[PDB]
């Protein structure tokens, strides 16, 4: 898994019909130190991660094993909303509780 | 899943059997900002996506998950065409 | 998928016993919109692609789809012979 | 596989159900000589791995064939607590 | 399927109770002309490769179709020692 922020959301009305209904977030990849890195993802949310959080992101078939995922043709999915992020034991984030 | 502009296709008569009536388009990733990257992938298309318009890919077996796309040895598919994105709060795309 | 062009074989005495009858062909992935960059795949073909043909190559468990691919350890397959890619309105390449 | 050592740890309180008593460590992926790589990954951990260690990480569906791993959303698993990893006629690292 | 050198091994004693016996390979995977990349890959090798000799590596789920690799969480593998590689109209490789 990777750590990105939600950033955005991209909207669709001519998809597959297994995707009705799936919240598709724009994520930008996080790099050392919490890097705003170049590098983009849009993913599947079933956890309900809202703009700015820190979240976990899950690619490949591990995307269809998201709760009702089986017969989705995707492969990215937010899979936690981070809490904490530490670094040899300082934490270096943390969420509004 | 990519964010991708749809511009191009393939044709193919000598091919696997299980490709049989699948339909190629030639894809061109967008980078940051909102411009494009020199760096395409081939994709299934069964969704319907013309010419310039914005779509999302899929890639790997999450390929195989489009209608009718069992067993079909396929890496990519158009999974949906692109309305609007939105980035950082603002409207990076509307179609 | 990508596009490739068919540029060599690889032969193995020792290898897996799954991959019994397997033809192995070296392919060169075509980038920069129409020029061919130093980037190699190995992969699996019963379409019969011969030397300089353009391919299809599709990555990952796809490969296992091609016919007698199943339970094969393959990551790679050439899935289709190009017949026509198109760019926009233009051709590119034609067979 | 690659190799990477442990650097920290994420938690999570709101996450897909199926991961409940994950343990999630920050790896930080080996790059050339010794030197590491400013590239991280998050993997779950059913080995026990601490802090320094230097880990394999399998990533993909392999992830969910860690122990208890079948049906979790997850992508990348460290797989095994290194030893030693030797290039040529010697060690790169001893634990 | 990626052309690769092997120029290492990596040995654990804790791990995923079902890597027990696997043999780890650490190798460099092949670039330009005969020279290979400052990128490298850990892989099960059920086939018996020795230092030096060039391989075949398959990735991702493929791993797990080797003899008996069905339930490890292994993404990489050897799956053959190259004898030959030809590449255009000239031998690059050949034991
Ligand atoms: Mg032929």
């Amino acid at each position: 898994m990777k750590i990105a922020r939600v950033c955005g959301t991209v909207t669709s009305t001519q998809k597959e019909d297994t995707l009705t209904g799936v919240k598709f977030l724009v994520l930008q990849y996080l790099g050392e130190d919490g890097e705003f890195l170049p590098d983009y993802e849009v993913a599947a949310d079933t956890v309900g991660a809202g703009q700015d959080e820190w979240v976990l992101v899950s690619r490949g078939s591990a995307a269809r094993h998201i709760i009702n995922g089986t017969d989705k043709p995707i492969d990215a999915a937010v899979v936690a909303i981070i809490d904490t992020v530490s670094r040899d034991n300082y934490l270096l984030y943390s969420k509004r509780t």
